[PDB]
């Protein structure tokens, strides 16, 4: 394992020094965005949560292509002000339901310490 808990404060300079296998040795899900949603990066935590294969979906968009569900004002609208504003850190409870038995987790959204990178963060609840 690689031990960080979900939700450290300090958490982005942690993460700052991962390759896409060291990312697969975390506790919970971890993808990164670019400023437009599109997927970067994308673990294995995550692909168990979602059924995902990660391979498949890095560059894709995450809020037109992978998870249409997450398109609305609690999820994407959020993204998109963070994104705007240049800082973003809030953490909240989600349903994911599309193509997958509906499931219930927290998600933590943070700016990356890299310039237009963002974190989404999952763990189930
Ligand atoms: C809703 O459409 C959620 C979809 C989803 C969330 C997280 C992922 O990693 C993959 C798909």
């Amino acid at each position: 394992m690689e031990h960080v808990a979900f939700g450290s404060e300090d958490i982005e300079n942690t993460l700052a020094k991962m390759d896409d296998g060291q990312l697969d040795g975390l506790a919970f899900g971890a993808i990164q965005l670019d400023g437009d949603g599109n997927i970067l990066q994308y673990n294995a935590a995550e692909g168990d949560i979602t059924g995902r294969d990660p391979k498949q979906v890095i560059g894709k968009n995450f809020f037109k292509d992978v998870a249409p569900c997450t398109d609305s004002p609690e999820f994407y609208g959020k993204f998109k002000e963070g994104v705007a504003s240049g800082n973003l850190n809030t953490m909240f409870e989600y349903t994911f339901d599309y193509q997958m038995t509906p499931t219930k987790v927290k998600v933590h959204m943070k700016k990356a310490l890299s310039g237009d990178s963002y974190w989404v963060f999952v763990k189930r609840v």
